């Protein structure tokens, strides 16, 4: 029941988050660019891995993903704003750090409510990007001189 | 720029072709499933190549890519439907055809005023995608029981 | 952890049952989606292979004795072999393996209650990872029959 | 001398650049449902082809042979028959034209087995014992996608 | 090419017994050289399994039907299986591949010869290639066992 | 959390000083079997350094402080040394490895408990996978030493 | 878009033609230098297969039908064959070479005209990249043979 | 610089002292950031390698005569080498390199604009690319500076 | 003799583990601007740092030598000095902190050269002078991000 | 029963062994131009024998027997004669010469072929078979080098 | 032995007879151990012909004449071969390896003090680099064998 | 001192990558097809001296020669304009006579840094005589002769 709609709102909330990691990608400048330009792809793999998975959980699971542009960004809890070239490195790293915490916290949810459905599989989708996310955060917000602070 | 609205146009209409493509991949049903399905992820690669390579030819250009959600709706002119699992086969792979023969028409566009201008690079861009995309909807059509009426 | 064990012992049966039906439904098909379905079964027993070794090591770690002999396997097994032929439909073929999967899949679930009831957790993962890719390919087997996948 | 087993060698090279040249007109002229899985089929069956064809070649020279190398000595000496190519020639009837090229290739491999092990060329007929075994598996492969027993 | 059909069916069922066989081995081997001996079994498993493929494909290439289920197997294999057993020894278990290993050998040989006589020349080719490997596998054996090869 | 981090912060010193039992067995290993365990040694210790990193920098990422030099390692772990003896056997070398790694797979039941009552699914996770492992070479070097694993 | 789909027909029986060129330089080929020269006209031979499916491609792509007969090739090729002939020297067979490749590049500079007064830029690309390396071997192959490209 | 065999020759002499520059900044390069741009250098100078050795060989196919010799490439280069200084900052470095890259850029520009109007499309296309990928570069560059890359 | 190579590879035994426990604090207590570099960085040094390890106990080993091999013999006969980590050392210091240890291990390897030329153990020589060379690279490299000059 | 095929093998692990050795001298006595090609096309020739050698041998000890494992007995029982090196060898006579050891080999492996198929040793046969198929193109490529037909 | 020409030369020979008894270890082997130790030969024998290889080279390079006769190996050598036997026992083996690589070993010394009294560095790293791996196989069989290296 | 002749390999080196690649281009005559691309061979591994001798040369606290200017002053190889109408055995003459001057520079490298008991450094030039020797024999060989170091 419910844990379809957390995997079709991760579905919504990812498609964001990538075109957001798309956004600091193009729009960085500054010194560290050579090394936090290209990581924003790894990180943009890592989360089309996780939007495959879990859409099609919930298509295996006789769901409905989100398919659109439309339905993700009304669904979506992240918002988006204009590519500013002005942005400090420092900002679009902490922009990412913000990102990933919603991530994290929708994918505690994830876990907690396919924990009381006992859909199982569903659970260990959602504790593994959790995973992955959280020692993302450790290390850019080690980057920028801070505990993890999860 | 024109060649500088080109690429920009690529990047929202790349960016909602690669929504399109998710959307067949995902509620593709029937006979020939096992074969097009994981095609549809070798478009997606191949989309995403064209729309970072077209999106950081706009940044070199001292332009600025379209880059959220809200941006690439309202400037593409793909139209977007909910996703349905009751389309068959063939009419996923036409409505691939249909977007492919769009994306090769606006690349065409681009070739063209990138060539008025003496902007030989995107010139270039331009023209290795609509190549691509041409042979996909040669195959795409024979898959069909059709000429790729170019 | 006495039911974990049995359910282990289970599996061992049922996937060497499984193997072999696969085996049969690479060799006889025939029809249309041929040169695609026939080295897929092949995927598929390398993958139930895989759960087979596992399953049956998990147990020879727990102080069990796998089901090893063919006459084992196939008493112990609720899977059902028939005669093959190569007259069924491409589509009939695709079906029986679904059927197949979904009761891989019933068993796995149940596997992973007992082990988590005992507390066995790493057999209960084992049947956890299992169940995830046996269901995710029944998706795609009924997609290509035109249907859902009614899990 | 192995005059026969040299011959064969010959008779194989120009019909398997017939059979190359069949196998490329299947290969772009192909429309209908099973295209995807099909035209790059095609590739294989040349470059298997295209393998028989530079070991048998190549065995004929080692011999002391002269391996026809010419397009009309190819056309002139092959049994195969080349027709123009169709778009509208169905996948099945595409199928079933591989298959009537492959049971010719691999009567003719028995062929070139049969007149090497009675010169006793045991190298040649090795060489037409691999070719034959892999074009039958193919000929049951293609049978089967077409519904039917191989037939051999 | 009757007998030719009959001897690759016999190998399908042989094969599929063997197969299982050394996967009790693997399973239930204990004693000094488990290190070395355990992941052995999967490379013979590996090879037993690319022959029983082989064969199994040129039966149906001929217009065969290979026996395709577990009853076929053991009603139709000359092997015996027995109970998995912890407290065989390593030397017994090795022994026991040897004489598996030797009626394989046996049963290539067989198929070589009735399908020289019928004329099947490529059939001939895989039963001469599969009894070759066996062979080497056999003087290896052998040798850890501190023997000569004694075909 | 706070003793989800501790159990991780115990596991740091427990595997810094297993990672220096397995290289005194891996220098000082003397007898037949020398050539198939002493590389297995190199195994085992990559295998440890995974875990080490692992539930270090799970630590690390659940704001913690974990132990990182000598003297932290060798005081808080439960895991004694002694002088490394090429006298002692291979048989006893290898019993070594394996009361060391029992002592860990306990540690890492542990692990599990805690972090289970805490709630914290992904330091949970990874103490499973790594008791799982852990138990299977537990299995591997029981069986060559003649034994059951005796979990 | 009619003579871009004439000039790549064109080519589509010009290099089977000259593939077919290569092969007898690869086959009756004897003389200082075979070792390198032999195993090279396999590197043009693929290159020009290369070509072959690309341009042919193309024209299907364009809605045209490619020449796929041998009769076809040789009848529209203006490259002419002869039989093989052992003694011809390495430095004749590699001027050979060069006067089909020179052949090639020419075609390809027409293609190239023809296609970029019609507007077909794919295609224009397409023989632009193959005249590239052709007059590039060119200059290799005139070079081995002590001459200037003269292109 | 009157046709394409003139400024492929300008792109020899100019391409081999860039290389020579890179070399000096991945030499004596220091400050913070020396970890990435150190093997950046690298990348820089097997990618410039690449035009060279492209370029040259296109003037060699064409007939021409690539400068050979350090006096050629010194005398004929328009960039101005200084000595290794290890006091220049990382930033400054990285602004010689965008000044260096700005000067290929133009130097391809004018190579493109020659061979287009020759009819040399080979030509024409070797500057088109490798202009691109050096625009790309200097795009990365003026990021890490925190400048726009104002081509 | 071979007393004292014996004695300087088992010095390096104790000594690069400590070595080894230092880069892990380092790689993991890393905070600031850089460490998306210089953390994996860290993961480089300790493969190096225990290929060293492996090398030189073994070469102890073969030589009828017993190597240190337990935490306490580590420490009681390595001269680098460990403390506490902390998350508020700068980058700039931690890399520093590399600085030193590499430079000790660097003199340490002279020693070990030093004394393995002087008994004419020349296998143990070129173990000593490979790893002396590709630290001193390392020390090049760590002063040149720290702008300054390696200063061996 | 199988001594007849037992004894070829032995001579072929003998002949195997002297072939190895002269392609060595080949390899390292070869001056003139042609070298760069020919020097290293040696080591691929010497992998190629030492593949057969071991083959050869093991099929031997597989089927009862005791290989030759001595340079003694590989000098009394080979065929073959060796020279000492020379620098002045020209190319087309040092390629001459491996020509003619292959020429040696290629009818080793065909009395190897005749005498196990009399026996009915079918793996021993096909051994022989694929290292005659070999052997022979060999001979053509050399052949073709030098400007000659294969003459076999 | 009087100068570094003349110790490459004797390394030529003694290799060239340390290869064969390899051989003969790896043929004639039997016992438990044979699985490890059979492949093992192998790569010894892979190092001895890189030995060989590099010795022969630099002799060359030197202006000598490698031994190249099986007459010049075996006359020149200080190996003793004998006939071989499949009931010396597996140890023995090993010992006999140990044996001919201590001989080995003094040679390479030999070659060392010989080349560095001559001022041959070159010649001088090769037989110091093949000494330490040597030494290092000698402490693995030995090993083995349940002794200290002994060098 | 080791710093100088270090200092001096830079020089060479990038005088001798220089000559090889004008072989590479200028090249014409039966072996072309081989030698052509073994000077590509040649001038990776001429690169690799120049960058371990140029960065020990760093390391020590030097200051490498960086222009090409430096190079061509202080290298003692000879550069010529290059000609398509050189034999190949007169090509493969003039990289003999280059690596047998790198060859020597090597042996002063070898001769001087022992003498200051610079280890490392001695082992790098030790390393790159070894290579570029076995060439010289290889080079020779083809043209019929003796290597004669
Ligand atoms: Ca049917
Ligand atoms: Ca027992
Ligand atoms: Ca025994
Ligand atoms: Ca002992
Ligand atoms: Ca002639
Ligand atoms: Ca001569
Ligand atoms: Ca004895
Ligand atoms: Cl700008
Ligand atoms: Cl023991
Ligand atoms: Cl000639
Ligand atoms: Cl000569
Ligand atoms: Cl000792
Ligand atoms: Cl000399
Ligand atoms: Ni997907
Ligand atoms: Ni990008
Ligand atoms: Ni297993
Ligand atoms: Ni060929
Ligand atoms: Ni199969
Ligand atoms: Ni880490
Ligand atoms: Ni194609
Ligand atoms: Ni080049
Ligand atoms: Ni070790
Ligand atoms: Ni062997
Ligand atoms: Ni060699
Ligand atoms: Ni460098």
């Amino acid at each position: 029941a419910d844990s379809k709609a957390v995997l079709n709102q991760a579905v919504a909330d990812l498609s964001v988050a990538h075109s957001i990691l798309h956004q600091v990608h193009w729009y960085m400048r500054g010194r560290g660019f050579m090394i936090w330009h290209p990581k924003m792809d790894e990180y943009m793999e890592e989360i089309d891995g996780y939007l495959d998975e879990m859409s099609e959980r919930l298509i295996t699971l006789g769901g409905a993903p989100f398919s659109t542009l439309k339905e993700f960004s009304e669904n979506s809890q992240l918002k988006e704003v204009l590519g500013d070239y002005n942005v400090t490195i420092e900002e679009q790293l902490a922009r990412v750090v913000e990102v990933f915490r919603y991530l994290a916290a929708l994918f505690q949810k994830g876990f907690d409510v396919s924990d009381e459905e006992g859909d199982s599989v569903t659970n260990d989708i959602f504790n593994v990007a959790k995973a992955s996310i959280e020692k993302h955060i450790w290390m850019l917000q080690a980057e920028l001189g801070q505990a993890p602070k999860l």
